[PDB]
């Protein structure tokens, strides 16, 4: 009955968090084929990775004006088939072409492929609180944020499997075979979206949209109505630069650790980093959501946003000073602890809080801002990432995201705790005074 509705936002956070999150392990992939000797250029790998997350704003413009002026009724499945497509001309990209042809191929599938992302955004928000008027709304919204880990965990799970069957004797001899693996990492993501469908399947325009920006502009032209967009733009924003900055590139972290190799075959060089990713995503990334689902109505948004924030942090302090100068034991756990406080901390708070503050009248566009805010700041870490590395230095770019943290530390103190608080009430009670 009511089951239902939230497990299919969760597939579609699954199905977009999967999709974002294998672009970390398909890169190596990539490399071993059409780059053995000169790993990916840097430029041509950055583009790639943020091309989702430029991607997922465009789509939240786009999807937006056509569901002010519809197109289609509320533009559903729209949004699925061109993910879809977009992910079959990734992985039907021809074997033989050039390499760099190869890859500007894929960026742009996933620019497309981030338009479709940026079109279910307003599904998972609006479904939930506006038509429960509930306390105890975050505990349901966590639950559908937990499947951006699986999204990353089944993406590392199908990872070690696919290889592990490669290697049991075709990649003993059959090195191009990999060609293949990458194909398929991308491909089986088309068999819950076919499911999906199968479950989607079974004028006075200007003139009102101007008259809720007077009165948006009127809200929040009040310092305390003000300062909540700012903690909600800025947390999102801060995380989204050190967690997709990250998870976008993660691999290439557990390249400058130990992980890499330099002895064994071509192999245990993908199964080792494969080895890596399922690790640190089944034991920091995923269970954070999990942690977060059981305290953020007990703890508070703001409280765990501090400690995300300032324990992320400090992690990231130990390795840019630490990373050069310490083995492969120490540098772990500190980066698994790290992810493991970004969704037990701000990056699943920024989402929620972004929806709790503000006025059902409102709260369209605040969440929209804000989300767009997150994505510029996904966008330009994933943009960067991988080119300051060699001009600068990788643990120069880890005290970045350390800043980062801190000013996401510091700029949570801009919210107001929305536990247990119905924003709608909240603007009656203070309409009364005045």
């Amino acid at each position: 009955p009511q089951i239902k509705l939230v497990l299919l936002a969760g597939v579609g956070f699954f199905l977009d968090a999967y999709d974002l999150f294998i672009i970390n392990q398909v890169a190596p992939m990539l490399a071993q084929v059409y780059f053995p000797k000169t790993g990916l250029p840097a430029q041509r790998q950055d583009l790639m990775k943020a091309a989702a997350n430029i991607g997922c704003v465009v789509g939240q413009v786009m999807f937006g004006v056509l569901g002010d002026s519809f197109g289609r009724k509320f533009v559903y499945g729209k949004e699925l088939i061109l993910i879809i497509v977009a992910t079959i001309f990734q992985m039907s990209a021809p074997s033989h072409w050039d390499g760099n042809r190869v890859l500007t191929w894929i960026t742009i599938c996933r620019v497309f492929l981030g338009i479709g992302i940026g079109g279910d955004y307003p599904m998972s928000a609006t479904v939930v609180s506006d038509r429960a008027n509930i306390h105890r709304r975050g505990t349901l919204l966590c639950f559908i944020f937990a499947n951006q880990g699986w999204g990353s965990f089944v993406g590392s799970l199908v990872t070690i499997v696919t290889i592990s069957g490669f290697k049991h004797r075709l990649k003993s001899g059959h090195t191009h075979d990999v060609d293949k693996a990458w194909r398929i990492l991308i491909g089986l993501s088309l068999i819950p979206a076919f499911g999906t469908l199968y479950q989607r399947l079974t004028h006075g325009v200007i003139a009102s949209k101007k008259a809720h920006w007077q009165e948006f502009v009127a809200y929040f032209s009040t310092w305390n109505h003000f300062r909540n967009l700012l903690g909600s733009m800025l947390g999102w924003f801060l995380v989204d630069i050190a967690f997709f900055g990250i998870n976008l590139n993660q691999s290439v972290v557990l390249a400058q650790i130990g992980f890499a190799g330099k002895t064994g075959d071509v192999y245990d060089k993908l199964f080792q980093l494969a080895t890596g990713n399922i690790i640190v995503t089944a034991l920091g990334f995923l269970p954070g959501y999990y942690f977060t689902l059981f305290l953020i109505d007990i703890v508070g948004r703001k409280k765990l946003q501090f400690m995300g924030f300032i324990m992320s942090g400090l992690f990231l302090a130990i390795l840019a000073g630490e990373i050069d100068h310490i083995g492969k034991g120490p540098l772990l756990a500190c980066f698994t602890f790290m992810q493991f406080f970004f969704n037990f901390g701000a990056n699943t708070t920024t989402f929620i809080v972004a929806a709790e503050l503000f006025p059902t009248r409102i709260r369209a566009s605040a969440h929209g801002i804000s989300a767009a805010a997150g994505k510029c700041g996904a966008i330009l870490s994933s943009l960067v990432f991988n080119q300051l590395k060699a001009k600068i230095g990788t643990s120069a770019v880890l005290w970045i995201f350390f800043s980062t943290c801190i000013l996401g530390f510091i700029s949570t103190f801009l919210i107001d705790e929305t536990m247990g608080v119905d924003p709608d009430e909240k603007d009656l009670e203070e309409r009364r005074a005045r």
